[PDB]
């Protein structure tokens, strides 16, 4: 059954073949015909019908439908290309050109999910405004205009033409395009940022002075307790614990004694606060996240590369005719799953290093609580120290110019 | 080597037994002796050493070294017991007694992460008032008081008393404790907010009427498009954009010729609006957060085990002679790891069906966006007939009081 006249096509999606579905039984001609007979499907043929003339003449309107909020974005978040034109500008992403790719600013912009995220509403008003391109190879082929853009502002215009239009893979688009200029800084930042994990565990690993003052502790501690606890060695706990008992006078800690009782009989040692430079140097990586980082690292471009093998980029005809985001991503993928590899493993190792070391001081490794404050409580401890031998350095000269000045007195 | 006189004993943490670690080498001796040789050690021997007779003596002052704010919790959070003494209140949770038990407000209150960590400055100014048990049995074997904490607030009293002295496992007795009062309604929770999952499901699996519907929208499709687009079916998304064309007098859109086109001819299918009733009851449950709250709630039991059998819950000598956690966990982790598994299947389960269903749609199963939407996809549309027929319920009787009308008076 056909009608007679032009009506009203009808912008959808369907299932290129029928699948596996709903869809086969036939019973959609055994409705079609059903409703013809019937009549009622002719009144359709009436009440949807093509439009005609009405020209331009330029309204001297100019319409939007967009928040005051986000309209103000388009104009700042991509001020740098003010200057162009709607037309020429859509062509300007849509190309991928250089300058666009190496802009981070537009990118992180035209990617936010608010920006993206269409309401059933928004969609509604644009509806007679927008395009469909799917199925279309050249910008000439596309005629349904619908009504016309020209009569949006700038704002509108460029929504509409970008995450209206291309709605079908917009996100999909960008949210590789992203990762296409990015994984490079991505792993460098993360490498790097893994780089600093592992010095700061070598440095624990071979440094035997810490260990020395260690046992030292040990040793005194041994003796400054009664006859029972003879210990083998103490946990780290111990080390924040040092700065608690304090002597008769409330002057000095337990600590402070440890410290001079070190620099006066093996001053060799001291050169351990220069020794876990680096465990101070990156007591603030969160060892948690770092890794997370890169299971996401990773898992972003296993994403990408599904999205371009079977998800809204696997079809090339759902695309604008002019969008170049394939040309794009085919060829730097390989490099970055690549990346995603090297990576992945920089990161096992240096855990597994991690937590050896642990083990090493008989600190738990499987439990979370310990993973993160491990690397704090030697950071701590050093510190604990720096500032508590500082402090010995002045009774020192203190109890030095008092006593080379009460016999320049008597 | 050992001195001569009662020292100030140092309260730390041990290795029970020389493990594999920094420890062994016996250079804890080699320097034990050395420094009592040098003399320096002896100098230890004093500047350290016990006190004597202060007894009470009420100072008439009392003090606290905590936020004003967290001092506040205490007494809020807390106020049920404001008529028990410190003393027979922390026996009232150590005890873990069921009025304590059934009170969330006080468990939750008791594990606030902002109320067990413990700064390193606010642990040294207790340390004076605090007490090991660390190897202790009984109550009254526990002596070292070290000062009074009767000169404390209630507040801090209590604080000292439990996250405290009790620091070393604390935050894991009631990690623990927490769930041992909670995986029942945990579960309930968790699976009920999982039957509505499935309901949701079983309706649009089966029932025809929507299935109808959607032909006879696919056969008016095919019709009003053009000699080319003759689709088997289409996709969700074209549901919403149904009322997107409007006729020519833009009074009603393509959707509500739809509704009617049907209730007027086969009004045997409006059955459909009652029959995806959970649909819509359930459009606001998360799948994602759903799949997630329970692999937490499964790894949420994971963990209490493992700090049961190998954790800080693994040794009971460490914990307050008065303290029964274990008696209270042990038995019931299992009938917890019961629910855990039982919970594990319901939804590795209920997801498939899930996915299977989106897949009948052709509706994308692996992609996250997807998931989500899915169900509002449909529980919208819904909405969209619902008011859609409404609209089309007004006409009938307006179009129907003006031609009942136009009579009766010509």
């Amino acid at each position: 059954p056909r009608p007679h006249k032009k009506l009203k096509q009808l912008h959808w999606e369907k299932l290129d073949c029928t699948d596996n579905s709903i869809w086969g039984t036939g019973k959609a001609e055994k409705f079609a015909d059903d409703l013809y007979e019937k009549g009622v499907l002719a009144d359709l043929e009436k009440a949807f019908a093509a439009r005609e003339i009405k020209s331009l003449a330029s309204k001297e309107f100019k319409i939007t439908f967009l928040s005051r909020d986000i309209s103000q974005q388009f104009g700042i978040n991509l001020h740098m290309y003010s200057s162009l034109s709607v037309a020429d500008l859509v062509k300007k992403i849509l190309n991928c050109d250089r300058d666009f790719l190496q802009t981070p600013s537009v990118v992180e912009f035209l990617s936010k999910s608010e920006i993206i995220e269409v309401s059933v509403n928004l969609a509604r008003n644009y509806a007679p405004y927008s395009t469909d391109w799917e199925g279309v190879r050249n910008l000439e082929d596309a005629k349904p205009p619908e009504k016309d853009p020209n009569d949006l502002q700038r704002a509108d215009q460029i929504y509409l033409q970008l995450m209206v239009n291309l709605e079908s893979y917009w996100g999909s688009r960008m949210r590789a395009l992203t990762v296409v200029t990015s994984y490079e800084r991505e792993y460098n930042e993360l490498l790097a940022k893994l780089r600093k994990v592992d010095k700061a565990v070598s440095a624990l690993q071979e440094s035997d002075n810490l260990r020395n003052v260690f046992n030292v502790i040990l040793a005194v501690g041994n003796f400054m307790n009664d006859t029972s606890k003879q210990a083998q060695g103490f946990k780290l706990s111990t080390l924040q614990r040092l700065t608690f008992i304090k002597d008769t006078t409330n002057s000095m800690t337990f600590l402070n004694y440890v410290e001079k009782i070190v620099r006066l009989n093996y001053p060799s040692f001291n050169d351990f606060l220069s020794e876990l430079e680096p465990v101070l140097d990156v007591v603030k990586v969160s060892i948690e996240q770092l890794v997370n980082d890169c299971k996401d690292f990773s898992q972003s471009i296993v994403n990408v590369e599904r999205s371009v093998e079977i998800g809204n980029l696997s079809d090339s005809s759902k695309f604008h005719p002019l969008d170049k985001v394939l040309i794009k991503t085919l060829p730097v993928l390989p490099e970055a799953r690549k990346k995603g590899d090297l990576l992945e493993d920089e990161v096992k190792l240096t855990i597994m290093e991690f937590e050896s070391l642990m083990h090493t001081y008989g600190e738990d490794s499987g439990d979370k609580f310990a993973k993160i404050s491990f690397f704090k409580k030697f950071a701590d401890f050093i510190n604990e120290y720096k500032k508590a031998q500082a402090q010995n350095l002045a009774a020192e000269e203190e109890e030095r110019l008092y006593i080379k000045h009460k016999k320049i007195v008597e």
